[PDB]
């Protein structure tokens, strides 16, 4: 109903804007650059991950068009879920490294390539392990995805959520202390953009997860879980907003983005 239609509109607009921005940014990064120290590599991989999320969005949009009905199987459903989170976590780790990298400057290249390549292999490995468990179980083909599921007998799965939510806080914690130390004019202003994106899109999402996981391992009334279900779907949209806050971040990290954007606007 109302929740479905607001999600449809928000997802449509976010997909369009993110697609345009990521396409332009990826074109500029791929077709102009010859020598890259570390920032170009980091921003290129961030652009690729954003492109992945943008290409994943239309399936969820179509799902919300059809009044919450799924008719394409289970494998596609789990592929969509896996890709969405996967991009969420890649974006949190590679945005961490840009700050850590952009602090030694104020206070070479082969090391940044090593870290950059490791992240993609572990994300790819985690993609495969979700497919294998889907085929093995091979359960009845239910028509209900993107919906609340209970984990009363699946406490191990709650541990997957439990590890991530706490681990995100250390990454958020270290970024704060890094800024405090730092807290040259251009460098200081730019690094403040990293904190803006990190605090708006991602910080709210993990905070409410404590209540969400708490209701999972507990008995809940009819009123309670409906409100929790209402909150999470809206709460995910805020996390998916990083696809459009990243393009403005490209603008302040390099002049090539600035020059092409200036050419297009002028
Ligand atoms: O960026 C990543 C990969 C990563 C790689 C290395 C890391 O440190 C090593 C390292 C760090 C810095 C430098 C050098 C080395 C840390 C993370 N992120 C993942 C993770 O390891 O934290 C998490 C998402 N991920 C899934 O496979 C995945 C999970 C959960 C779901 C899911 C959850 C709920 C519902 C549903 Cl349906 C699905 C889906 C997929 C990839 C690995």
């Amino acid at each position: 109903k109302l929740l479905s239609t607001v999600l449809t509109t928000s997802y449509s607009v976010i997909f369009i804007v993110g697609l345009v921005g990521n396409i332009i940014a990826l074109y500029v990064f791929l077709g102009i650059h010859r020598k890259r120290n570390s920032i170009q590599i980091y921003l290129l991989n961030v652009a690729i991950a954003d492109l992945l999320l943008i290409f994943c969005l239309p399936f969820r949009i179509m799902y919300h068009i059809n009044q919450n009905k799924w008719t394409l199987g289970v494998i596609l459903c789990k592929v969509v879920g896996t890709l969405f989170y996967m991009n969420m976590y890649i974006s949190i780790i590679l945005l961490g490294f840009i700050s850590l990298d952009r602090y030694i400057k104020i206070n070479t290249t082969k090391q940044s390539i090593y870290v950059c390549c490791i992240v993609w292999m572990l994300a790819l490995g985690g993609f495969l392990t979700m497919i294998i468990l889907t085929l093995k179980k091979g359960g009845h083909n239910s028509t209900m995805c993107f919906h609340y599921r209970d984990k009363h007998n699946a406490k191990g799965e709650a541990i997957f959520n439990f590890i991530l939510v706490v681990m995100f806080w250390l990454i958020f914690l270290l970024i704060i202390l890094s800024y405090i130390k730092i807290g040259y004019a251009t460098t200081a202003r730019n690094s403040f953009i990293v904190l803006i994106i990190f605090t708006i899109c991602f910080v709210p999402y993990h905070a409410f997860r404590f209540i969400y996981i708490s209701s999972q391992l507990n008995v809940s009334s009819c009123y309670w879980k409906e409100i929790v279900h209402k909150t999470n779907e809206i709460m995910l949209v805020l996390s998916s907003f990083n696809s459009c806050l990243d393009p403005v971040m490209y603008f302040l990290m390099s002049s090539n983005i600035r020059k092409i954007m200036c050419q297009l606007l002028f």
